[PDB]
């Protein structure tokens, strides 16, 4: 694979913070109840998947210095007596980081984690290589034990070149395929990874096992297409995504995930169409999709925007992008391309 020394770091980096999120989510009591704390559980996951990211990246990619995009710094960590939260997080990362055998003798402190997190403070950019880190992707799915994802990118000059997806709730098996029924499989949590000019695979999270060459649908009918949507979220211009299924008269069912598990199910052949426009004033941020794009473009997907451009990377935190995004394969992209257009052109522009 291409950038195959930045691959491996980044998929023990993602790997491991599928475990300090796996260790949250099966401690929030196991009752529906959580001991009725506040989001403690959801913040101490995203910053301590942070966490180890960054210090997973920094111990194996020594050779460059350290470079990431995120969202969040480390402001809330020293406001009030927050070591509750802090001290907590540094117990749960070293614990974490304690199969690594490169840090052993290490036990980072409270300091060190917030220096951790402060150190990964990019802007992206056209120049550079540049990290992209969501530390947890569907905070809402995450909570209700349904399928959140850590997302992990690498820009290079402002294009992206490797993505990384921890899905530790996704099964192997297709979600969509609600046809199998079958039992539980057992074989639940997957990772995709690919790089550029490489290919995608999917492998089992945490397992020795043979990662798998994954492609996209081969649907050449809209009808048999089928459309990802999200768990909870209603609205969200579905209006266009309607009008636009409308036109393609799709009658299969959607398929219903609520984080950036999406993209790896649809690069392995799941689903056949994702759509997706934010609302008015929201700006679509570079660690919600640089992961996902790249693993389904190398199975063969085309992720473009609504004028069929590419989507770019380069200038900065935030994606300027035609209305949203467009996900499906080679045959079915030419007919969608014009379904969103005419559907941009008429429901939405005839308001005029
Ligand atoms: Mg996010």
């Amino acid at each position: 694979m291409a950038y195959e020394k930045e691959l491996d770091a980044a998929k023990k980096a993602a790997s491991l913070a599928a475990r300090l999120c796996q260790k949250v989510q099966k401690a929030l009591l196991q009752s529906d109840v959580q001991s009725k704390s506040d989001k403690s559980p959801v913040t101490v996951a995203d910053y301590g998947s942070q966490a180890v990211v960054s210090l997973v990246l920094e111990k194996e990619l020594s050779s460059e210095p350290f470079s990431l995009v995120a969202e969040e710094d480390s402001g809330d960590l020293r406001k009030d007596g927050s070591q509750d939260t802090l001290e907590r997080i540094t117990k749960l990362v070293n614990d974490t980081l304690a199969t690594e055998e490169s840090f052993n003798g290490s036990t980072l402190s409270t300091d060190d984690l917030l220096r951790a997190i402060d150190c990964g403070t990019s802007e992206g950019g056209p120049n550079g290589r540049h990290w992209v880190l969501d530390p947890i992707d569907g905070t809402k799915g995450f909570l209700r034990g349904d399928q959140y994802a850590v997302a992990l990118g690498l820009l290079e000059e402002g294009k992206v070149v490797l993505g990384v997806l921890a899905c530790p709730n996704l099964p192997l098996a297709s979600i969509a395929g609600n046809n199998k029924n079958k039992s539980s499989s057992d074989e639940i949590g997957c990772l995709f990874f690919a790089t550029i000019g490489s290919g995608t695979y999917m492998q089992l999270l945490d397992s020795k096992s043979s990662p798998v060459k994954v492609q996209v649908s081969s649907v050449e009918n809209p009808e048999e297409a089928s459309f990802f949507e999200s768990f909870e979220g209603a609205h969200s211009l579905h209006d266009l995504s309607s009008s636009i299924a409308n036109k393609l008269g799709v009658k299969a069912p959607p398929v219903r995930i609520d984080s950036q598990a999406k993209y790896g199910a649809l690069s392995r052949g799941d689903g056949a169409i994702y759509l997706r426009f934010p609302h008015k004033g929201y700006r679509e941020k570079i660690w919600d999709h640089v992961a996902g794009a790249i693993v389904v473009t190398e199975a063969g997907g085309i992720v473009t925007d609504a004028a069929g451009k590419p989507l770019d990377f380069s200038k900065g935190k935030y994606l300027d992008l035609d209305t949203g995004i467009i996900v499906a394969n080679e045959k079915l992209m030419p007919l969608l391309l014009k379904a969103v257009r005419d559907s941009i052109a008429e429901q939405e522009k005839a308001s005029a």
